[PDB]
């Protein structure tokens, strides 16, 4: 029984959190079919997440070519390789470096009174239609939409733009996928194209006249340090971190109001104070991770065990970061949701000392982790403020992605009761 396959199947599709227990107990340091393994425990992930830079390498040419075998040459694999995730040190080290300098904690917040505003526009376009007793589709009016219109105020880009830029992200995906046609192929090609110049006439744009957005902040002179990303540094990392942002995002957004409405006994915690609504929104990533898996191939440096199990050079591990998350060593009574774990404390800490791995661990930590955590932290309370009586209406439909817990719908609507 492959594991992967096990997880994308029908059966645990709805719920894979027992498979995940069984894989734990019994299967920790799981071997695929394709060699490849997957660690279902939390203290595994948690030593191979930390561990990445010393016992574990990035992947290289050759690694991303296996993986990649029908696209090994292409300009869109050539665009992912370039990506900080699939970078290593020091490289990884010095464009890490270069991002944090001028995407920081304060650059963030200051989106947080467009996260409501949108939030606000978005609820009134559909304010009418829920009182009217209808239903709506939550998951394609505003969980996917606010992370992009989020992009684009950071990027300082049009609507338009960020709308046609998630297009070719989609395009170059289904292009990457191992079962992807000669014409997903080139379509991915072109878009691949397509992204770079539009990235290109950005970043002059910005140059000559720079904005407040990242992109103008990240094209124009530091006083401190010299160094900076070059353009073609800089197309990358502006791609990663859309890549990062995408459909994860509004998996996060998609769960929470889910939980909101499966455990409405919890909705106090989004009508607190700051920390109070911090708390709820780690124990939404904590009970279901957006990313139930680690995208980024894991290299072993020597011949590794984990008890008796030999994990040789260069064999490529993952980790099932959900799984980790539900581990009772880490998280008692995991399959309960309750958001006082995180309530009072650090971000992704709980009251016991132990990290939940929605976001990872170590040099390849999440960079948007608080881009993410001020979204949900700004749209949840104001959701559940505009619609008090907001109820499921349906079964969310469960959109099929290799390691992503995504929705393709999310149907709400207003309970009606005199
Ligand atoms: C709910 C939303 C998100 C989740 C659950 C998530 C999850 C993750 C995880 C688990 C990793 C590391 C995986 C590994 O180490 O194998 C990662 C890396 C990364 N994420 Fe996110 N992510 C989210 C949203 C975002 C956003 C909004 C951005 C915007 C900047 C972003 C940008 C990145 C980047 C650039 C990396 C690579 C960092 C590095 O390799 O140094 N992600 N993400």
């Amino acid at each position: 029984r492959d594991a992967f396959a096990a997880l994308a199947a029908p059966e645990n599709n709805s719920n894979p959190y027992e498979y995940m227990r069984w894989l734990r107990e019994h299967d920790p340091v799981h071997r695929s079919a394709s060699g490849i393994f997957l660690l279902s425990r939390h203290a595994d992930i948690y030593w191979a997440l930390k561990a990445t830079g010393d016992t574990f390498r990035g992947p290289s040419a050759g690694d991303l070519a296996r993986l990649f075998p029908r696209a090994a040459i292409s300009r869109s694999l050539n665009l992912l390789a370039s990506t900080l995730a699939m970078k290593e040190p020091p490289t990884h080290t010095r464009l890490r470096r270069l991002i944090s300098r001028d995407f920081t904690v304060r650059q963030i917040d200051s989106l947080r009174p467009s996260i409501v505003q949108v939030t606000q526009t978005r609820l009134g376009n559909i304010a009418s239609s829920l009182e009217k007793g209808h239903v709506v589709n939550l998951h394609e009016v505003f969980s996917v939409v606010l992370p992009m219109l989020i992009f684009a105020e950071l990027f300082g880009m049009t609507q338009a733009d960020i709308f046609e830029l998630a297009a070719s992200i989609r395009t170059i995906l289904e292009g990457l996928n191992p079962h992807a046609s000669d014409e997903q192929l080139a379509a991915s090609d072109a878009a691949s194209l397509e992204v770079e110049r539009y990235f290109e006439g950005l970043i002059e744009k910005k140059r000559r006249e720079p904005q407040s957005d990242l992109v103008s902040v990240l094209v124009s002179t530091h006083d401190d340090d010299d160094d900076k990303l070059s353009d073609t540094e800089l197309i990358s990392m502006l791609w990663g971190i859309l890549l990062g942002g995408f459909d994860t995002t509004a998996a996060m957004i998609d769960h929470a109001i889910l939980d909101m409405l499966a455990f409405p006994e919890q909705r106090r915690w989004l009508e607190g104070d700051a920390a109070s609504v911090k708390a709820f929104i780690e124990e939404v990533l904590r009970y279901d991770a957006p990313a139930m898996f680690s995208s980024i191939p894991r290299i072993a440096q020597y011949d590794i065990t984990i008890g008796d199990v030999t994990i040789p050079e260069g064999a490529d591990v993952r980790v099932l970061l959900a799984s980790g998350n539900r581990d009772p060593a880490a998280f008692p009574d995991p399959d309960r949701f309750d958001p006082s774990r995180f309530h009072g404390t650090a971000p992704g800490m709980s009251t016991y000392g132990h990290v939940l791995l929605s976001f990872g661990h170590g040099i390849h930590f999440c960079l948007g982790a608080q881009l993410a955590r001020v979204q949900l932290a700004e749209c949840l309370p104001v959701i559940n403020a505009r619609f008090p009586h907001l109820v499921l209406a349906g079964d969310p439909v469960r959109e099929p992605s290799a390691f992503l817990r995504t929705f393709r719908s999310l149907p709400v609507r207003l309970d009606t009761s005199g």
